[PDB]
């Protein structure tokens, strides 16, 4: 129908989003070919859930997979008793997630499986969808009058009409696929009807990075992972690591066709080489450039003025502890560590106090990029690689290139046991995850 494919939207009704969603192997048409994927709601991506603060969400997940699964409400600062990373929904069983959307929340979030050891294959097979929290700021004219679209960035590889299996190298690097899709479509065309576009961006890939650039145009960052910036930030490109989100304004400057591209980016993935007594790992180097979509500008584009301001970032109490988390790798074993340990669901690694603020220094001592994710407690990135972060906004995933230190301001919110881990999900399944208990 519409030239631009976008997941179906389910909205709350009278302050309640009540929905039954089954995770099921589903025959689909994807990228001009028939394939059986694992989907929520029979679609890839799963449906977009659009809610408002203080809405009630009642989501019954029926597991029709041959293996156990669960849901992670990625980015939502709700209770880890609801967003429970240790829950197992057995095959054939159902579980109902009921939570209230926090009052002070806005932006693009998402849901996907989080059963340790099975995350990478289930996510890669198509189990993912977006959750949008619409705010009163969406009513200001500079945003309301913009044309809005969600872009779910997720790649795929097919073998015999099914998701390609994980190889040993996939477990080491994180699996990337040759089909680089937007909303499950291969290089769709967006024929813009307005000159200002508001694009909600989601990197739902296992491991692929998206070094985003729109031909002949800057991007205006207005929101990060878990909330608005304080004011629009002009960027020439925008890197989205696995699990990250962003919202940008695009102000179309002239008529024409403009490529939105994932420019070449070296995240440190490795190959293997044998050159006579060698048999050692070699960098894959940068990814080849990918076209994500074709953007057709309307006739005589006159974009709206940018919003002068978005949302003030909260003033946070002085922190009461500093934590250091060091990431390391054993590439040939495909094992990944935090402070020298692999995940153990029985072991509590960190113990913090709710409503206190902590400083987290996360240090990448590996040679690969590692996008560090913390559940339940959104954070403020202060600096990465010794460079001050140029905006204030809630994030829940922060990318660390090799050698870099990120300093995060972490306010602890809901009490309970939750996790932190690399969002190259193969690395999480292979041990790069730890346990935080908030009391
Ligand atoms: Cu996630
Ligand atoms: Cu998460
Ligand atoms: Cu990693
Ligand atoms: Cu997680």
């Amino acid at each position: 129908g519409p030239s631009f494919p976008e997941p179906k939207v389910v909205r709350s009704q009278g302050g309640l989003l009540s929905l039954k969603l089954s995770a099921t192997p589903t025959p689909l048409a994807i990228a001009g070919q028939r394939a059986t994927l694992l989907t929520y709601g029979g679609s890839f991506p799963g449906p977009t859930l659009r809610v408002r603060p203080r809405d009630t969400v009642r989501l019954t997940l029926e597991n029709r997979l041959p293996e156990p699964t669960n849901l992670h409400w990625h980015g939502l600062p709700i209770s880890p008793k609801v967003d429970d990373p240790f829950l197992e929904i057995p095959p054939g069983e159902s579980w109902t997630y009921e939570f209230t959307v926090p009052k002070e929340l806005a932006g693009t979030f998402w849901y996907h499986p989080h059963l340790h050891g099975r995350v990478a294959p289930q996510l890669f097979a198509g189990l993912l969808g977006a959750l949008v929290v619409e705010s009163s700021l969406d009513a200001i004219p500079e945003l309301r009058e913009a044309e809005e679209h969600l872009l779910v960035l997720k790649d795929l590889a097919l073998q015999g009409g099914r998701p390609a299996p994980h190889t040993p190298m996939d477990w080491m690097n994180g699996k990337e696929g040759d089909l680089v899709l937007v909303n499950g479509a291969l290089r769709p065309t967006l024929v813009a009807q307005k000159a200002t576009l508001r694009l909600r961006l989601l990197n739902a890939s296992n491991a692929r990075y998206y070094r985003l650039a729109l031909q002949d145009h800057p991007l205006y960052l207005i929101a990060a992972d878990g909330g608005f910036l304080e004011e629009p930030l002009e960027v020439s490109e925008l890197l989205l690591a696995p699990g990250e989100r962003a919202e940008v304004l695009v102000r179309l400057r002239k008529e024409g066709r403009f490529l939105l591209q994932a420019l070449p980016y070296d995240r440190g993935a490795m190959g293997m080489m044998d050159m006579g007594g060698m048999a050692h790992a070699m960098p894959q180097g940068p990814s080849r450039p990918e076209t994500l979509l074709y953007l057709i500008a309307p006739k005589n584009p006159k974009p709206l003025p940018l919003p002068k301001a978005l949302s003030p970032f909260p003033t946070l109490p002085a922190p009461v502890v500093t934590r250091r988390l060091v990431l390391t790798e054993d590439m040939m074993a495909a094992r990944f560590f935090i402070n020298g340990q692999v995940f153990d669901h029985r072991r509590v690694d960190l113990k913090g106090q709710a409503q206190t603020v902590e400083v987290w220094e996360v240090e990448n001592q590996g040679d690969m990029d590692h996008p560090f994710h913390l559940h339940v407690h959104p954070f403020q990135v202060l600096s990465v690689g010794g460079r001050p972060f140029p905006y204030r906004a809630w994030k829940d995933v922060v990318n660390l290139k090799a050698g870099e230190v990120a300093r995060l301001l972490v306010p602890l919110r809901e009490k309970g046991r939750t996790v932190f881990h690399c969002h190259i999900v193969e690395h999480e399944d292979r041990g790069m995850m730890g346990v935080l208990e908030v009391g």
